[PDB]
């Protein structure tokens, strides 16, 4: 077991204690298998995204709403290039405070 | 106590605010009543945005952090609630307190 | 329908949508078998406590775990006659922000 | 990056800190680990809290929210995690984020 998978491993104990809604993780193509068979042991919903030029996948678990919702605006697109209320919206799934992803949907905002 | 229901809900929505329960309020309240209510909010150092309602004689009174203020400002200044993207609904209901999974739930369904 | 229960209407709204994990109510005895009723209609666990020397009744609703726990503890007592730590976690039932539930429990440890 | 996996998921819980998911983290790391990692924090402005283990050549460090530290300072200093009422078990995981209905539900099966 690998440094990144590791860490994986780290993330699903939080989501099961219920720390959050979701959790991306971004994996090995390599690893993903073994990083899918944990989720399934625990029946945790998932949603695999691979980055196109890379051989690294961004794994998302959580909630089946939430994996239902990345779809069907994160499908084949880069997660930089989400629009400010794409990114506030998963921030929040995430877990980040609110305030917080009020204060960088205002940067974004503003910032440009 | 002396105060009328929407003003007794008003008072508590102050108190889930400064509880820290959810990062926003919204309040609907009759006109003759914002003058209290935003009376109780200056004396409590609470942030807020007024705006107007489909109904004439009520005021919709946003409250909460700072940085949500100036969020809202930016998306529903002169808007409905009800002209709101599924986007931009999701974000108001996360600013609530709303249950992410279930607003990704009524995000699906609008989208 | 009278101002109570215009209220409590409002934090089952509140329940329904998320914001938190469990509602403390207090009503007129005469207004539990409604408020109960409407709780049912929903399917919405709820405890309530009748108070000794009142005609008002503490009605709790909230997350099933959460009225199972609140029975391990509350049932019988005064809510005032909790301790430092039993107000801590009733609080964090509540929904009340952590940080601030930490500072109210040292503020109870020390101000005594 | 150039850092072990337990110092990544440090920095990770660092993150989650200053993104707002938690008031406070729980790591346990290697003696040798933990002057970086309390660099890290004072760097960053994060209050903790560092204490021994069962297992000798680690440490506990909890970091949060100041509240928090002077809360955990109060019950937990010199005692083992294990060691803990049932309501002190529930508190210490609300501190670190978990899920309150979760919290319940355990709670009732130590009680």
């Amino acid at each position: 077991l690998n440094s990144d998978l590791r860490v994986f491993m780290h993330h699903i104990y939080e989501f099961e204690k219920g720390v959050r809604s979701m959790v991306l993780a971004t994996l090995a193509n390599d690893d993903i298998p073994y990083a899918e068979e944990r989720l399934r042991s625990r029946q945790i919903p998932y949603f695999a995204q691979p980055t196109p030029n890379t051989e690294r996948t961004n794994l998302f678990f959580g909630c089946k709403e939430c994996m239902e919702a990345i779809r069907l605006f994160v499908s084949g697109r880069s997660l930089n290039s989400l629009t400010p209320e794409e990114d506030f919206i998963i921030g929040a799934m995430l877990g980040y405070d609110i305030c917080r992803q009020c204060e960088r949907y205002c940067r974004r905002k503003s910032n440009s």
